[PDB]
């Protein structure tokens, strides 16, 4: 019952995990060969990013056939061996459910676009010129694309090759549910529902207000947090997910804590846990992630704490620092040179001692870092490449745009996993689809396993603690020292037990003077810590300590 | 008239950069229509329009997605038709590029070809298994063979990965090309420049070539360039298509021999009307690689240009050009582009236009547009330049030297927007140009040139007049004089009864002629055209050109 | 006022044919003075007076014998001065022709030039030995080179043998021209129309032109027209002369392109204020020869006039005209000069006057004077017509064909005396007119037009008033609508928050507009001016013109 509450999730980005056949792209057989490694790490759920047939405009999040394995990754037989190899090790597989949009090469759209009278016409959003609006695509340019075959425009929130599905159409909804049953019948263990709060559109498509110094209109709630999301999730649960023993994660940019309480209340049978972005958008000037601003620690703490408090009673949180859409955490919030190992362990402690299901992104467990290519042409992500063109046309300097890519680009997360110190870090024997970070000579899985002080062993130990330390699951959460600009301190608590978690987010020594904390830690024992020979009441540079107090 | 193209003067338009009429930053067909009276006033009678065909623009229109459709940014077919009729109304003609060595990978033929080994279009291109590819490199860097995961075979591309080569061994492909040509010729276009048309006969065994010391890729030689079937294919094309229309055909042929050119351009052979060669366009290089810079040595230039004059004078025909969309601008390359810009541009015009052949004026050449010098690669655009930068940087070449190679040879030198006036972006656009305008536009522009009677414009206008009125410019044979001189390019045009003696100083130093025979001719001749007033008999002042006519 | 000429309406007087006050049968200056009240009532503010300079009249005054002397038949300097002052007293202005491509052969400069090869004035003109002439033809037939037996050399004349071309390569000649200009500008004249001013820079090598099949003379190309020094000379003239006075300048430039005119008329270049072009006057011809007739095709006319609008709207300025002393009368040329004469004249006036530029009204246009059809060549007068007849007849054209060419394109169409009333010779003269009055004067005349409230006169009076009072007529940009339509000339004028939609039927056939964009626009507008009462919205009756004004917020 609710096995997913104590799970630790490891996210694999299959294009970049392990190439087993030398073509430069990771494949499913490459994953199968590392199952004993993941078992040794101690994770029990694998979230596999899309391996479905796709022309790869958005690296698999543009699906051309939901029930086919993309040929570069392998075949269905290889997928089945992966699923079986996981189950053989009492591990589980979660896949992405990508149903806000399809590839424009999906047969539904190939048909839809042919004629106003095609029976798939209303699977997508088609409008005449005078009925489009001023929305922009999340990947730059307008959100409406003209199709000369019918003279009408289709909606795409993401790329031109990712036309949005029309969830107002009940035949589309049932087709999606039948597709889900195909995978669930195979025995997969859950879905992450991608941008699932984007599926309820305002079909009037009104113009948005254009903010000062912008081109496109702010959609408000006209696609995000629309009125029918709960209805659709309930319908999906009744028709599909209620019939299987699976976990569901709702990826919902812009969903409030109030909304998330509804989504994750078990009595509503919508989703099991929420996946939010509020902690991923604080190091920006405005809503545009490319407009950089340094993180202010109290903002981070307040935001993460709000989510803890809002869902602790009967909701559930996904806990994560990074994934295939975010810069690598040790570079983003840690120090990625002199204190790379230490600050990576600090960040891991801070997240894993919260209430929720932790997500480890591939390579986080070995402290992989952001990448800094000198030129745009080593980058690959459509988002980055489109942003470059647009921000350049708006007058941002090359230097400025490259800085934004360095700090926020998704390719930071996608450079191939660094296995060893051989050519291309042992990821491939060919030429990788995206260059390996040259720091693989320092930062690699082989070196991490050889070094007992490595980030790997620390992650292995944190995962173990989640199995043996009940309060990590059962405790409520409370933020301490809310305004401190250097220390992230909080407690986990039940009636007769406490954890006090103390994390230095800076390279400067911090002396705790708060007398309540100093008296608590005197009666506690150290559960885990990242720097030996603790000076009680002090946090050395990037130090993390967790005290356990019983009573 | 019979062989009208012999006396024609061609003006080449690079449509992306000529004139933007709607403010999106790219040149368009309506922009060209607005300047037809300017072109007529210059006196050109043939416009060579670079590709406006539908294309994703990987190689700015030389990667064709639909041969019979106008690229939307340039206009629609109705606007194209207005350009053609507009030229015809002014007794001008339109020539376009025939780009049939390769298509875009987005062309429907390749879309079909790549699907499966049994697709009816499979052998429209060259598909090979891994152990059957060879070691050729692409002209735009990297290997000439690209893997397609759809079938697991590799396709050949001599140019970009998005320019798969067509298989001329396939007779159905040849007929489809011929039918496409008829589409255009039926509309009344006046000719074709047949692009790299000597690249279409491949050795389909694709053997490896020899890899020279310090290189990666094999030299193909005759296994794609000047293959055995070029004469056959040109004869076939002429019989099926071009013989049926009153049109001019130009064969673009890198590395063609004069021996084959004599055959190609003999009217009795019904192959092409004239040849477009490159003997004079890669001499300022260490060896075969244009990016390895070497200053021009004048006797090399003179030998090479003269060889082609002599080879084809009896019954063949040469295109005469200094520059185009593939070359640096001539005043910067071989002239002086500052204190003797106007004078040296006039010299260079004289030198070319007094040769035997059909002159080509590239847009902006007539106002002395110059090379461009951007600080960063970020302001460059050409796939060839961008791919070269990446390849040479990876091989260990210095950023500094790579940039100098771009400054001297980069194709974007030719592609910066035409400089119409001194208004913002030189009056090319009211928006943001697709490629930055050269900052010298405030001094170098069409308006200033039209206002100044001493400008390069009026000098070109006058050379065009002279070709119309001076028969020897067309009918004369050619001989090179002073072949070893490092400063003076001297040559003679001659008929049975009269001569021209053309004297051009390629240097900024005074050159006093010591050749007794030239001095005798100077003494008895009259001056036909000259670029510096008050000639000193027997002397060429810095960048001076003089043409003497002897008719006694 | 700043750039006053932008809002001016110019009325062109052809003085030989306007009004004879003394009874010798030729119009005169006192005759013009007598009509100042009439001209003011019409509302024009600039008079362009064709040449009244001393001239033997080989080309009716465009062959000048003395630039600073009034031709004695027209009056004296005192009478000229009275005309200038009389205009100024009514807040009206006087523009004259600057005729400096050529002079009369009776001009003192040429009388001196021709005397010997070493005369100080020799190089005021173009003299060549027989072996150094070329094959050009005169614009008025025959060769462009004339032998003078005094020296055995030939002189160049683009126009008549009595119009030798001035050599603008000579700086002494240029300064003499500038001093002459100052004589007139010091008297307070308000501007110059610079006649064929793009002919003044010759290719002094005088190359042969290509001779078309079935021809004798070589095409001159750009070897007298559009020479390299025109901009230079215009700048020099501007800085020495015209910049020192508050005057308007007009460049008459056959063959100058839109591109070239953008340069000439850009104020930053200090050349001329506006261009006067011919492209719309040369469309109803089979080729470059105006006498080879072809009916007008409306889309050609629309495209050409629109090209000039769009080309010059940003920085430059157009002269707007349908006719003058060199053209057939417009109601006959492009309108209907029978039952729909009044309606079609009003349509044509609307079409031109709602464009961007300075409108020119030719004398008699405002009462719908028409072309003339004399049965015999002996009633014609113009040197161009009489010379053409002889040349075309020797070339094999039939008498009947040549007469048709004269009826459609001859300049005397424009030169028959102005029709004042229904008295003898239409009240132009008590004597024998120099050129016969059009016999339609009994029905078409100024007095009838003033008495008739529906006349063409009141329509022109109102169009002139609209230009004074309706800002957008001056400030609006222009764009052509319905470009392919063979019957309707439709266009819009537009500013930030205002539009005019101009709809003119060039045919005798009813037209129903189906264009949704036009129909929607005109529903939002009000009628600014129209020539037929009881409009049916979206329909144009035969020769109907309607202008809608649409005001935004
Ligand atoms: O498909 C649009 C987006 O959907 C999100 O759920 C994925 O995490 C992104 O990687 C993707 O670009
Ligand atoms: O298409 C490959 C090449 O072909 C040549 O004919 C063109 O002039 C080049 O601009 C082009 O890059
Ligand atoms: O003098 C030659 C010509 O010059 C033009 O400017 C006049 O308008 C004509 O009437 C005249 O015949
Ligand atoms: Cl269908
Ligand atoms: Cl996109
Ligand atoms: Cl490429
Ligand atoms: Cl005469």
């Amino acid at each position: 019952k609710d096995w997913w509450k104590k799970s630790v999730v490891y996210q694999i980005y299959p294009k970049s995990f392990n190439d087993s056949n030398g073509d430069g792209v990771g494949d499913i057989q490459g994953i199968i060969e590392k199952l004993d490694y993941l078992k040794e790490l101690g994770v029990d759920v694998i979230w596999l990013s899309p391996v479905y047939d796709s022309p790869q405009d958005d690296n698999g999040y543009d699906i051309r056939d939901y029930q086919k394995i993309y040929e570069e990754y392998g075949d269905m037989a290889t997928f089945d061996q992966l699923l079986q190899g996981l189950h053989d090790r009492d591990m589980k597989l979660v896949m992405d459910l990508v149903v806000n949009h399809t590839s424009d090469e999906h047969k539904w759209f190939e048909e839809s676009r042919k004629s106003k009278d095609n029976p798939y016409r209303d699977y997508y959003f088609w409008r005449e010129e005078n009925e489009i609006n001023n929305w922009g695509s999340i990947f730059s340019g307008p959100a409406w694309e003209l199709d000369e075959k019918t003279g009408e425009y289709y909606l795409h929130l993401f790329s031109k090759k990712q036309p949005d599905l029309n969830w107002e159409n009940p035949k589309l909804r049932q087709d999606v549910y039948n597709m889900m049953k195909f995978w669930l019948d195979k025995g997969i263990d859950g879905f992450r529902m991608d941008v699932i709060n984007f599926i309820s559109k305002n079909t009037d498509f009104p113009d948005g207000p254009v903010p000062d110094g912008q081109i496109y209109g702010d959609a408000g709630n006209d696609f995000c947090n629309g009125p029918r999301i709960h209805e659709f999730l309930q319908e999906m649960n009744q028709e599909v997910t209620s019939k299987y023993d699976v976990m569901t994660v709702g990826e919902m940019p812009g969903a409030s804590t109030t909304d998330a309480q509804i989504y994750t209340n078990p009595a509503n049978n919508e989703v099991d846990m929420i996946f939010t972005f509020e902690h991923m958008n604080l190091d920006s000037d405005s809503d545009n992630k490319w407009d950089l601003k340094p993180i202010y620690l109290p903002d981070l703490k307040e935001n993460m704490s709000e989510w803890q408090v809002a869902l602790q009673e009967n909701g559930w949180n996904s806990l994560y620092w990074n994934n295939h859409d975010q810069p690598r955490i040790v570079s983003r919030f840690g120090n990625d040179n002199r204190f790379r190992v230490r600050s990576a362990k600090m960040l891991a402690t801070c997240l894993h001692m919260m209430k929720g299901t932790p997500y480890i992104y591939q390579g986080e467990e070995i402290g992989m870092t952001n990448v800094h290519f000198e030129t745009l042409d080593d980058y690959r992500d459509i988002e980055t490449l489109n942003m470059y063109k647009e921000r350049k046309e708006q007058g941002h300097s090359h230097e400025s745009i490259m800085q934004s890519i360095y700090t926020k680009g998704r390719d930071n997360a996608r450079t191939p996993y660094q296995w060893d110190n051989s050519e291309n870090a042992g990821f491939t024997t060919g030429t990788p689809w995206l260059k390996v970070n040259p720091r693989y000579t320092e930062i690699n899985n082989e070196e991490a396993l050889k070094n007992p002080d490595s980030i790997f062993y620390y992650y292995q130990n944190l995962i173990k603690l989640r199995k043996t330390t009940e309060i990590i699951t059962t405790g409520n959460y409370r933020l301490l020292l809310p305004k401190d600009e250097a220390i992230f301190a909080y407690e986990r608590y039940t009636e007769n037990e406490k954890l006090v978690v103390l994390c230095n987010f800076t390279e400067e020594e911090q002396v705790i003077s708060d007398e309540t904390i100093l008296n608590e830690i005197q009666k506690g024992s150290v559960l885990v810590n990242n720097v030996p020979n603790i000076i009680e009441g002090t946090l050395r540079p990037y130090e993390a300590i967790v005290y356990q107090i019983k009573g």
